[PDB]
């Protein structure tokens, strides 16, 4: 009958891992034909997916290196993009706090609805492509690509391999460029006194960037996916079963059943080995900004792998000014980039500027009334110098562009031509 | 069987509506018994929405006015409470660029899903319980009322009465405690030359209110209602079938049918006085803030009606200091508040702070990574002087509570005493 | 940078609609470059949408006609596409008393949030492609085509044409293949003596149709586009502007502005071929089956358009039996076949199933337990020579489809060749 | 300020905890100060969760046994309930397999979001509401109680014990009477040869239960609490950390590094003697219908605890005739209710009667058109003299109650007195 998204073939698949450059180091162990088994006879096409893990990818290698800031809102991804920002980071931690399904308030703990990051990757696309859109009406060439890919979340998740595959493909399904995934189990974090992080086994976490990398093949789309290890922090770990585990158990044995397990540098490095197989990028998570733990960690896995990319996320709780000079803190990312860590974010970049902007208005409103909101709208003209349009509202949501839909379904009025 | 959620008789509430000060001068042109009739046999109780409109009824004649900033997110809500705002504005203006449950990025034409708005009520009320339970652990008593008001936007209720009828409940249900609703058709706002907002006849929009006040009494909650007139501007209406628009109608029809009407203050005034005997409060929309255009309207509405309490927006858009000086714009609100102006907000204070707020860091970011981040984390540091605590993000977002319900859950862990 | 989603040229555009047969007698009052200025710089592409408005054209020229019935679940749909049938129909009626968005059960009046007939649209798709998945990997090629196209209820596009235009863009990111648009105000349906339904202008009609067929375009997909008149019944109109309604005005005007206008078959018949240059196929809504009626309708179009194609609901409350023989029930849908009604369908088949089997068991069960439930499972081992295969219960939802994710991801776990 | 929704202090909890009956052998391990401190200022009213609550506890004392079958969407439960059932029984599997809220179809893992549930028990909560207000202004009284109490499934919480908190929380807040929660992992179920269910601890089944209790306790309703054990066939527990299991442990553990464990019915006493005091029900999962296996639990559990009520699902796949002769067939509720067996359900009734119903109509449709509906519409038409209404369709979704609101508002209309 019709062609329209007929699956590609095994050999096809094969061959383009076999040859494509951007599958190089990349181990999967399942196989093509094993792909093509799940894809039935008809694979929908994830046009924002494919595209945005593609101009990642591009980025990652062209740029010095690639920076993001979280977002949590559309509109916040919007002005991202106009800044000059070539990345989105969608923050789990800032979905829980501000921006899940469940409509409550969360600490990072796995606990809202296992859609909510997807649902929330759709959303900044459909608010790029807003903004994507009044550029074309309007000829506006300021901003090369609306379209700038999506780092998302990915928690642990949420349950087993089968979770993290249906996240995954929902993440991909929304547009996705890229999703992170951590070896914690956060539903068991013990709390005060010899409590912290449970850390899963190198085998699980294996077979959780394994099913991540399975539901992009089946979905079609060449996702970056990037491995998170919290054993920096993490004292515990579920089991002792795994061998490359076992180095660092120490014996004791909690309450819960779970084992005690020396954390640091160390077992970080040795899971960034175990993992780098199974990701486009490693990324140590970490407490503290610390260029020579970074150094540290990305020298031990390059010793090994040396073309592997590591991401890094740049502490929003630290700080800075406190503990650093001015110059030690300008150069950071740069330090970083020059070490391998080419993806860099800051997590709660979004949840800081939206409760500090709003406490900060409405503090001087709830004191002196209009002149507070004066001074707010007087930095928004200002910074029109620098390309910011939101103080023209109307037009920033989209009011031409459906005006310019009226006017098009309306044959008494004519439209303006590009 | 169960008494729990008996309704009460007709007679029970035609008693209230006699002689709670609440009703003085509401009209309902139903009855008591038509309420009971549609309440079934269990009536469910409304907590928040119950608690919110009667703490601001009272704030409207306690305090000398009650302003607001338009709220989009749980968080901007919280924000605006520590700050010590005393109610939460919430606009569907923002809803409709920014909070929606189509996930798309809209203008202000009542294109998004009608449920949009409860649920941002829904998550409002849910972000300030968790700022509650959270203040309530920690023994922190600086703010005395962290379920603030919530006054939400109801657009023209989506349709015809029954849609205003499931809008008002599904406000309620949220926990809304009140609700504004206009006399427009923004579905048919007619773009370019000769164009503008259409207005629905004044019987209708009494239908509107009724519906909007019924659907209340069905609740069982005195949720405030609010009238909004777009007669200054609008330029066209719907019908001249309702002999109280007629004096407007110029007598020309156009091609979609609409009849061209006078605009201006006059017809505002009208619309308000024959609004009165179905609102608690009444706003006429406005592009200009004018302190003598404004008395003028309070005037001409009080002279019919006394008591009369009215709500005004302060225009997001209007280039204040430009047309204003400094001394203007400190006194508006207080100068407002004198005659009459009870409820006061700044519709899109949420979308500009946030729009502002994220092109600002982000612009900074992109040209110069982390001394950008710093400056927005010295900013929160000094806020903290004010009362600001979303530096400390763990908490902020109920980090400690989660932990507090683990340990009450964990019998070999035991719970720190309030 | 990436060709990704390229737009197509103007140009490109414009050859398919001056070549392809799928536009023959298609009126467009927008240009190809209308089109273009609309579609940003990246389409994303629909294959669910678009394959399915393929199949649809050709099933609708290659059957003898396409018939089918209201599904409102998933699982529903999966059942009528195993039973044989070619198309899925979604009606908005069922979605407003057991599926929307709004959680409530309502009347059909343009009452639940315009998003839900796409949400619902979504999740069919789904179903079909999780029994398409399931087959794939059991070599079950009873099933031709899993992805039946689906054809849904527009309503009248809750609001104007922006909503209209929305409604349409919603429904073929969910994979619709077609929707019908009808020509009424349902939120102003007038009850009791002297009410009825209140149609819309002929004009706004078309600027409904031309707007559905924009956001088809602009989304690049030939989704099939069916007109809708409710002029058998509607009583009234909301303006008699239009010179092609005036031949049916009274003359009278209501005490809420809207005109008496005569009904009947013959404003079906004008506004049908009024309708016909913007429209796929035709529907004239009817409350009683008549063979003749529906050959002089049909008759009447085809004098003018003897190549529109016409669409037909066979009525689910009508009483057949009382008032036609089992012969003329049997040749019902055979008869209009041959008239030209090449889509058919029973718009409320699902929720009847539904309500019915449910009744049915429940009561039972109420009197004889376990009893009651053994009478439908015996009926549903007796369907399975029929090709019936839920009571494989957990393979009929895609256990075996998650086992063999499972197995593909788990490397000490091999899975068998298809 | 408002005395609305006070929280009551801990001594009048605790007085409630001492002398109702209710709470007569509930152990809770946190005190009433523990409760009281996690509720905020403010205690939202739950209506429906608590007269649910409270008439299911009655009824369960009152009837010879509560019965119930697995209702997937609202018009199922309003069938349901007119057909004479007290009880709602909301299916987790049926949820999954057609009605969560990624909109896919999935087999029984908890993979759907973990609020997809408490969404159905809303939607029939809402649904129960449109019945019983149809009830009263149609003067029906056919129904004593529309709003029949829901006990609902949460499998095993979809995580840690903060996740079970959150949607028990969850299902009240939408109007639970009952929730069921099993001890098993079901995320880790392994495929396969020697694979199978993977059990939990004991004690961390009495967290689940625990934190299940305080959510209720917190949200101040008499929730009903069911445990659920899956010992009668699981073959592996995560660990041997609680010496209760240990002595079902082979010695043998898995390559996943999990615990082999003797399945049958012996564990199923013991972990039901272990959750006897933290458990209002408890529930053996078992696969096929067993008198004797029944007999044998329940005479042990009640040995330790002779008022402990049970629960009992009666498999729906189980070949009931093929089996068993038709009167052990009829007599099987009621001899499990003599043995303590005072909640009985089938769980996926809806399943089979919405798949079944939709298949056999479809098939007829495909082959004789409008025959096969004529069949289905006379049935229904016969049903009415059971009591059955939906063939008045427009009536069952409350168009009348719409009309009633219509008219209400209406001030040139009257409304007709009840
Ligand atoms: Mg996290
Ligand atoms: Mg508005
Ligand atoms: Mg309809
Ligand atoms: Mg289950």
């Amino acid at each position: 009958a019709s062609v329209v998204g007929t699956p590609k073939s095994a050999e096809q698949i094969q061959q383009e891992w076999d040859t494509n450059p951007r599958w190089k180091d990349v181990t999967r162990t399942y196989s093509a034909e094993d792909v093509v088994a799940l894809q039935g006879s008809v694979v929908e096409e994830h046009t924002l997916a494919r595209r945005g893990a593609e101009v990642l990818w591009e980025q990652l290698h062209d740029l010095e290196w690639v920076n993001a800031l979280g977002a949590l809102t559309g509109n916040m991804a919007v002005q991202q993009v106009r800044a000059g920002l070539k990345a989105i980071y969608l923050s789990g931690w800032q979905v829980a706090g501000d921006a899940n399904l469940s409509g409550h308030t969360y600490p990072d703990q796995s606990l809202y609805p296992a859609n909510s990051v997807p649902q929330v990757v759709r959303r900044i696309n459909n608010a790029l492509q807003r903004a994507d859109q009044i550029a074309k009406i309007e000829g506006d060439t300021s901003v090369e690509n609306w379209l700038a890919p999506i780092v998302a979340d990915g928690e642990a998740g949420f349950g087993g391999a089968l979770n993290v595959y249906e996240l995954q493909k929902a993440l991909i399904a929304a547009g996705v460029a890229g999703s992170h995934w951590e070896d914690q189990l956060a539903s068991e974090k013990k709390c005060g006194h010899l409590g912290g992080k449970v850390l899963i086994p190198t085998q699980q976490h294996i077979r959780t960037l394994t099913s991540a990398r399975l539901a992009a093949d089946v979905a079609d789309v060449p996702t970056v996916v990037i491995a998170r290890t919290d054993a920096e922090a993490a004292t515990l770990i579920t089991s002792d079963v795994d061998e490359r585990d076992q180095p660092f158990i120490t014996g004791e044995r909690t309450r819960e059943g779970f084992y005690r397990t020396k954390n640091g540098i160390e077992p970080c490095i040795a899971r960034a080995k175990a993992y780098a197989p199974f990701a486009d990028l490693i990324w140590m998570e970490t407490g503290t900004p610390d260029l020579e733990a970074a150094r540290q960690f990305s020298e031990a896995v390059k010793a090994e792998y040396p073309d592997q990319m590591l991401a890094y996320n740049c502490s929003p709780s630290f700080n800075w000014k406190k503990h650093l000079d001015d110059a030690t803190i300008a150069k950071f990312q740069k330090e970083l980039a020059a070490m391998g860590f080419k993806f860099q974010f800051i997590t709660l970049a979004g949840f800081h500027a939206l409760n500090y902007s709003m406490f900060d208005l409405a503090y001087g409103y709830a004191q002196n009334q209009m002149s507070a909101y004066v001074e707010l709208q007087e930095r928004e003209f200002a910074a029109e110098e620098r390309g910011y349009t939101a103080t023209k509202h109307q037009r920033e949501v989209g009011a031409g562009y459906f005006d310019r839909i009226a006017t098009t379904v309306d044959p008494n009025s004519s439209t303006t031509a590009l």
